[PDB]
């Protein structure tokens, strides 16, 4: 429950927030985690949960830590320890110079040119899973839609068969939002299990496929070794298997309780670009952190080495001193301002991947879908962890008002 105070923490910065199951929660994870901005809360704060650990809580001091990653090492990303520990990834788990080299190989794959290669079949399943859905006249849109779609394109990426995805899908969960059933070097270990042995295979006989790819890039003059490519690759599943994923639900719950959102991007669909970054914004999802190298006094607080400090992507854009009335959704705000695929020089890679996977999502179901909502009854749940999710999303419509292409 509550770890011990540690010496150096004054006890008037303490704050105890339990990432992994906050108090407010049932009024929306967003809005859980908004708490530390309350005004009784200081910038940053020491929470004895999960074993102890710093959580800074304006954009201010999460971009700075960020930025700074002489005092803020990547070594340890996740809380608790234990999990900071035995992470691994590349090139999460580096810091520059070294992290340069293998974000390099990592960007061949998920970068920009890939997904304007990918584009059409990205289209295509959209098309042809909501097509699928809607004269059903209802759907759980999580396992209906959010999964299936993001997942699909990211196994035909990878060169991967559907069949692997339950399995892999499990291992991805119990590593963001641990369930208790195992802890992350189990999950982490039996994820590797699989990889190697494809690795291996693809070492020896290269295909067209990320993995392939990545299993044969070359990082600074010599090749890519086994080890490091397992590593790489791990990181690669777990972000194509559990990040849109999750974003889609948050985008989908509030769409269907919105009527004047929906309408607004049907009729003025040059807005949707910018409807993504405020929802972006709104429904920020990622939570991790950084390991202390050294001693530190960071903005009058003094930091030693060892500390893991939390930087919560999620609370940048939900600052006030950073976006005027935060959980309001607004698809004109002047400047949408948010640190939801990260800051400094860790910056998601598959950010473009995200965004053209939203955005067509977005446009293809509001063309056939137009109007929808939660299921009469239904009670939503949110849950939280190094990325938050959504439990299930009934939804409910009149297929007499769709329109099919
Ligand atoms: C819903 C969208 C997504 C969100 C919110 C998201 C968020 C993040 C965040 C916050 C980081 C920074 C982690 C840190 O600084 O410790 C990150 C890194 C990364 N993301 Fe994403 N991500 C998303 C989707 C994806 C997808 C689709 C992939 C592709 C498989 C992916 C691959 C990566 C990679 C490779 C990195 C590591 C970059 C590096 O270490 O240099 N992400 N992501
Ligand atoms: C924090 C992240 C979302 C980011 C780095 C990770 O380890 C994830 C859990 C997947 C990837 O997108």
């Amino acid at each position: 429950n509550l770890a011990p105070l540690p010496p150096h923490v004054p006890e008037h910065l303490v704050f105890d927030f339990d990432m992994y199951n906050p108090s407010n929660l049932s009024a929306g994870v967003q809005e859980a985690w908004a708490v530390l901005q309350e005004s009784n809360v200081p910038d940053l704060v020491w929470t004895r949960c999960n074993g102890g650990h710093w959580i800074a809580t304006r954009g201010q001091l999460i971009r700075e830590a960020y930025e700074d990653y002489r005092h803020f090492s990547s070594e340890c990303p996740f809380i608790p320890r234990e999990a900071g520990e035995a992470y691994d990834f590349i090139p999460t788990s580096m810091d520059p110079p070294e992290q340069r080299q293998f974000r390099a190989l990592a960007n061949q794959v998920v970068g920009m040119p890939v997904v304007d290669k990918l584009e059409n079949r990205i289209q295509e399943l959209a098309c042809s899973l909501i097509e699928s859905l809607r004269p059903q006249g209802q759907c759980n849109f999580t396992e209906d839609y959010a999964e299936p779609f993001p997942i699909r394109i990211f196994m035909l990426l990878a060169g991967l068969p559907e069949e692997d995805i339950p399995h892999l899908k499990y291992l991805t969960d119990q590593m963001t939002r641990p369930d208790g059933s195992m802890t992350f070097a189990e999950a982490k270990e039996a994820l590797y299990d699989y990889l190697i042995p494809i690795i291996e295979q693809r070492r020896q006989k290269p295909g067209t496929d990320a993995i392939s790819i990545v299993a044969n890039g070359q990082v600074n003059g010599r090749p890519i070794t086994s080890d490091e490519a397992k590593r790489m690759c791990g990181l690669l599943l777990v972000g194509g298997l559990d990040t849109v994923v999750n974003f889609l639900s948050f985008s989908m719950e509030f769409l269907a309780k919105s009527p004047e959102h929906r309408q607004e991007l049907i009729e003025r669909p040059e807005r949707i670009p910018a409807a993504c970054e405020e929802l972006l914004r709104r429904f920020s999802l990622v939570a991790d952190g950084r390991i202390l190298t050294s001693d530190y006094e960071f903005h009058g607080v003094q930091l030693k080495k060892g500390d893991q400090i939390l930087l919560p992507q999620m609370l940048s854009g939900l600052d006030e001193r950073e976006n005027a009335c935060p959980m309001h959704v607004d698809f004109s705000r002047q400047k949408v301002s948010h640190t939801t695929f990260g800051h400094g020089s860790h910056l998601c890679l598959g950010q473009h991947l995200a965004r053209r996977e939203i955005i067509v999502t977005l446009k293809e179901w509001l063309t056939r879908i137009p109007d929808f909502s939660i299921a009469p009854g239904a009670q939503i749940q949110h849950k939280s962890g190094i990325v938050s999710g959504v439990q299930a999303l009934p939804l409910v419509w009149d297929p007499a008002t769709t329109k099919a292409v």
